[PDB]
């Protein structure tokens, strides 16, 4: 399955729309009263305000070409400065045969760029704002990962229950798309920040649609 939408919550509403605009394109964006949205390939993400006293953040992963990632990251670098680990500006991940790179947005959220070597199209053409292909990770920071679980089996997708790890993070998913289902507090990858709760409502290809309500629980809304 895919993320058709994906709701998420900003304290920097204002900044987060001129970053954004400027980044992916008035054509790739909408701006609504305490709302915007914005067209990540087959994807949508809408950003609203944030409670008062909150400031959420979240690990959002793009999938780009499996021949794009050079470009994809220079494209990135031109938005800030790119996030490093280990003193590097990139990442390669044996599991997903993937390259990575970051960057954080306004609200630091922390924004990478997942080229799947194997599990992308190769797309020849030049890469640009217009290529970015779909959400291909987020996270589902819980306040119970055996229940969410349990929960996202059945909205479908492919958890093996035996293997669910209660303190640490699972990857949920296959192809080219991964929940990352964890509990907070543990440092993410990239980023200074840590895993924290807050709020996000999906809503999937197959109709099902969720959300991790303020205190972490994750819901089958339909
Ligand atoms: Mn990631």
């Amino acid at each position: 399955a895919s993320i058709k939408q994906l709701t998420l919550y900003t304290a920097e509403l204002d900044r987060m729309l001129a970053f954004y605009t400027n980044m992916l394109g008035a054509q790739h964006v909408h701006e609504q009263a305490d709302a915007f949205t914005i067209q990540l390939g087959v994807s949508q993400i809408q950003f609203r305000a944030a409670a008062d006293g909150t400031k959420p953040f979240y690990h959002i992963a793009i999938n780009i070409a499996a021949n794009h990632f050079q470009e994809g990251k220079a494209w990135l670098s031109g938005f800030g400065e790119l996030l490093t680990e280990n003193d590097e500006d990139q990442a390669y991940f044996p599991f997903f045969n993937a390259y990575s790179c970051y960057v954080e947005d306004p609200s630091g959220n922390i924004i990478e760029l997942i080229s799947r070597q194997q599990a992308a199209p190769v797309l020849d053409k030049p890469f640009s704002a217009d290529q970015l292909l779909s959400i291909g990770e987020i996270n589902i920071t819980t306040s119970d990962v055996e229940q969410a679980a349990t929960r996202l089996k059945q909205a479908e997708l492919p958890v093996k229950l035996d293997q669910i790890e209660p303190a640490g993070l699972n990857f949920i998913g296959a192809q080219d798309l991964f929940l990352l289902l964890g509990p907070p507090g543990r440092r993410w990858l990239f980023s200074e920040r840590v895993a924290v709760i807050y709020p996000l409502q999906m809503e999937l290809d197959n109709g099902v649609s969720l959300a991790i309500t303020e205190t972490g629980e994750l819901v089958i809304l339909e």
